[PDB]
Formats: C-alpha cells, sequence, structure tokens
C-alpha cells in the first residue's frame, strides 16, 4: 500500500484499489472506502441484480425484451442489430457485460425496477455505499461530494465476493455470471495485461472517454486454490485512455506480486 500511492502519481487524479484474498483475511488497497464514479462497471451488480431475481422465480433469463430505434445509443454493438423484435434476457446481460453493450443496460434496468431498484437490491445484499441513480449515458457524469453512480474500492471488491463466491445466485447462476466475466472483451489491455500467467480472469470494465477508467475482475487460480478479487477505479486522471490503461495495468503487476 505505497507502491499504489507512487502509482497514483503517474496518473494524476484519484487511483483506487482493493485486492482481497476472503480465503485468508488478505487485503491490499489504496483509498479502498472513497467513492468513485462506476460508470459501466455498474452492469455487473446490475446483471446479478437480474440472476438473483431469475432465481426467485420473478424473472426468467428466457424472456424476451422488445428493441425499439429509441433504445439505441453510442456503443451498443448487439442490441442495435434487433431493433423490430426482442432479446432473451440471457443474451442482454451477456452483450452488457462482456462488450459493454450500453442499450442492453438500459434495457435490463426497468426489469429490476430501475436503479432505485438495483440500490435496493444492493443493500439488501450488504452494500451500504454503492448507489445507483441513473441510467446510460447520464450515470457517467461524476462530482465529488454527488454520490449518484459512485461506488468504492472495497464494496466493489465485496459484491464480487458476494455474486461470484458467496451463496447468494444459485450455482448456476453465479458460474454463468463467472464464465460472462470470463468471456470479457474489453479488457486485454488493463488488468489482464499486467496480471501474471497462472490465474484465470474474469473481469468489467468502464471509461468516461476522458479522464476515467475502472476495472473490476476476479482472479482464479488455474492450479487449483482460494480466488482473489480486485477492484481498481481511477477518476479525474490527466491521462487518456491508452495512458490510464497503462495503469490499470500496473495495478495488475502489483497485484501479481501479492499473490
Amino acid at each position: 500500500d505505497a507502491d499504489f500511492a507512487t502509482l497514483e502519481k503517474t496518473s494524476g487524479g484519484r487511483l483506487g484499489v482493493c485486492l482481497w484474498h476472503p480465503a485468508s483475511g488478505a487485503r491490499y488497497g489504496h483509498r479502498m472506502d472513497e467513492r468513485f464514479p462506476m460508470c459501466s462497471t455498474v452492469k455487473f451488480p446490475l446483471a446479478a441484480a437480474i440472476l438473483h431475481r431469475v432465481d426467485a422465480g420473478k424473472l426468467s433469463l428466457d424472456q424476451r425484451v422488445a428493441v425499439r430505434q429509441g433504445d439505441i445509443i453510442s456503443h451498443s454493438p448487439f442490441t442495435e442489430r434487433h431493433v423490430g423484435k426482442d432479446m432473451t434476457v440471457r443474451d442482454l446481460c451477456r452483450a452488457t457485460l462482456i462488450i459493454s453493450d450500453n442499450a442492453a443496460a438500459n434495457l435490463l434496468l426497468p426489469l429490476i425496477d430501475g436503479p432505485a431498484g438495483l440500490t435496493a437490491f444492493l443493500q439488501a445484499q450488504g452494500d451500504r455505499i454503492t448507489v445507483s441513480a441513473r441510467n446510460q449515458p447520464e450515470l457517467n457524469h461524476f462530482a465529488p461530494g454527488d454520490p449518484r453512480d459512485t461506488t468504492s474500492p472495497a464494496a466493489m471488491a465485496g459484491n464480487l465476493q458476494r455474486f461470484l463466491l458467496g451463496d447468494v445466485l444459485s450455482p448456476a447462476s453465479r458460474q454463468q455470471l463467472a464464465d460472462w466475466l470470463i468471456d470479457n472483451q474489453t479488457g486485454d489491455a488493463r488488468l489482464r495485461a499486467g496480471l501474471p500467467q497462472g490465474w484465470r480472469v474474469g473481469d468489467k470494465t468502464g471509461s468516461n472517454g476522458q479522464d476515467t477508467s475502472n476495472d473490476i475482475a476476479a482472479l482464479w487460480p488455474l492450479a487449483g486454490g482460494a480466488p482473489w478479487l480486485l477492484s481498481c477505479y481511477l477518476q479525474g486522471s490527466a491521462l487518456d485512455d491508452d495512458g490510464r490503461d497503462g495503469i490499470l495495468r500496473q495495478v495488475g503487476e502489483l497485484a501479481g506480486a501479492r499473490l
């Protein structure tokens, strides 16, 4: 927890990291309780809330949601192909997670009573910090003192534990959720690029395109054993997307030396 301070100086802005090993209780990080904008990382608790409602019989992964032209916004590469028809909830979950389909998240949110319902879901599972207030794209707005669409590195690391390793979800739902993060397509130049060999990575990313990039991940040891959880938030950085990706890569390098 001193390498992160040195790394934060390179970034500019605020760097929040939480590396947690639940089986042993080891914890490393920096600004672990400060609030950072979630950006697209809000899609991970969004998918878990969907699966939890599915496990409760109040929703089905095979029910289909209509897609109209008004639902399409920027960076929605899968939902834009289904204007005038429908898509299964399962495919909407996959699209919003592995490629960060923005419209797919706006179509999943009303199924769990919107951002207010997502916050109510997070509070019921034990997360009293994370606040989900808006949908895409305005959830990327952030200002100090404004807790809307924010989380903490420790809170999101705990959510990774509850939904992937805990018993919040059914064994089939939590394994499907892990498989989605493993199939992520947007994190090759971020945490994955710095993490060492011998670990399976599942992650979800986020970015505002100017000064904020986030990446939360689960670290399964390929040689068997208990997994780690790594949340990383970088807000207000002076580096652009490629530079912030380099900071996220170095976070993976620092975490790899602590495994």
